[PDB]
């Protein structure tokens, strides 16, 4: 019954169903491994066709707090405080658990996106105003008899709470290591552009973290990693020039519907750390993934596409971009990460996204940055 408990896209986020307060108010909540903070609007906004109304909850509780938070694209401030919460298509179960009133934001709130708010995922540490402030899935686990385990597969989706569902996957899971809970924070050892090595010392691609990241769109790389993978990319797809602008994510590549050309981009293949020492798996994606669509019926007579591939100054994240077409298991309670090709994986009848192993490093190195 969790299956398709999930609706949305890539470039405005994924959500899945919830109710806060008592008697309980139903809202759509982005689901975000990238953060820790489970906040949801709470005054009027242009881009909200709805919000909590803390003056109709019996079971509001305000802590007298405000809090402040920043992402990589949008920050809001609101009022800290607790409530009781259901997920209607998930475990049927309900918990007091810690939520923001978001009563100022910019640049958050998507016009057209029909979420409402947004449920951090990730690990106390890096919750706002800090780590005292318990995270839902923490007070869930605390509160419940649900096993301290989610997995994602994003296509609409499902997100399965306390457990795995193999109807949604085929082939083997593979596990990497979480190395710091505080954002699900992984370590890459190798990146190829169809098959070639980037040829980076592999803390690069680390520097100075690398993390899963469901709240962001793109495959973000540190920029040194990222100008390698361009000029690659660039090389491998060379029998057509793209102006600069779309390499950077600021302008669209079209071409006549149903004519995009797909084998002239390369697979780029991620190898994370194993569980065992030098070994490592991979996971490869098409340019299905990281030519993300933009959809515009003023520009339907074409198919047009951004780059979904960005650079960042701080560190890897791998998006929903990435996480597309995989079944990804946030093990927390083994620490570890795993990956297997999902029910929902893209692949045209060339080439198909994969997650494969194991691979042995030769090289002794720890691809940790700190
Ligand atoms: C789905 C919307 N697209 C979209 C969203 C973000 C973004 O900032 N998403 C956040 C959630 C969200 C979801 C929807 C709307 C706004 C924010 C995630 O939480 C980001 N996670 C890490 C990187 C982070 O900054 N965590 C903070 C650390 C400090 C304490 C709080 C958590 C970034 C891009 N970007 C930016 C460049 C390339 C890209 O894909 C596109």
């Amino acid at each position: 019954e969790m299956v398709d408990n999930l609706r949305g896209k890539s470039g405005q986020g994924y959500y899945v169903e919830m109710t806060v307060g008592s008697p309980p108010q139903t809202l759509n909540i982005l689901v975000d491994t990238g953060s820790s903070n489970f906040a949801v609007g709470a005054a009027p906004h242009p881009f909200l066709h709805r919000y909590y109304q803390r003056q109709l909850s019996s079971t509001y509780r305000d802590l007298r707090k405000g809090v402040y938070v920043p992402y990589t694209q949008g920050k809001w401030e609101g009022e800290l405080g607790t409530d009781l919460v259901s997920i209607p298509h998930g475990p049927q179960v309900t918990v007091r658990a810690n939520i923001a009133a978001i009563t100022e934001s910019d640049k958050f709130f998507i016009q057209g996106s029909n979420w409402e708010g947004i449920l951090g995922l990730a690990y106390a540490e890096i919750a706002r105003p800090d780590d005292s402030l318990e995270p839902f899935f923490d007070s869930l686990v605390k509160q419940t008899h649900v096993p301290n385990l989610f997995s994602l597969q994003l296509c609409g989706g499902s997100m399965i709470i306390g457990g795995i569902d193999h109807s949604l996957y085929t082939g083997s899971l593979w596990y990497t290591p979480i190395r710091r809970e505080w954002y699900y924070e992984v370590i890459i050892v190798r990146v190829e552009i169809n098959g070639q090595d980037l040829k980076m010392d592999c803390k690069e691609y680390n520097y100075d973290k690398s993390i899963v990241d469901s709240g962001t769109t793109n495959l973000r790389l540190p920029k040194k990693v990222f100008e390698a993978a361009v000029k690659s990319i660039k090389a491998a797809s060379s029998t057509e020039k793209f102006p600069d602008g779309f390499w950077l994510g600021e302008q669209l590549v079209c071409w006549q519907a149903g004519t995009t050309p797909w084998n002239i981009f390369p697979v780029i293949s991620l190898y994370l750390m194993g569980e065992v020492t030098q070994q490592s798996f991979r996971i490869t994606i098409l340019p299905q993934q990281y030519l993300r669509p933009v959809e515009d019926v003023a520009t339907s007579q074409d198919d047009c596409y951004k780059f979904a591939i960005s650079q960042s100054s701080t560190g890897t994240v791998m998006g929903a971009v990435i996480m597309e077409g995989f079944y990804v298991v946030f093990d927390r309670a083994r620490k570890r990460i795993g990956f297997a090709v999902s029910a929902c994986h893209v692949h045209d009848e060339f080439r198909t996204a994969a997650v494969e192993g194991p691979f042995v490093t030769l090289d002794m190195e720890d691809c940790g940055y700190n």
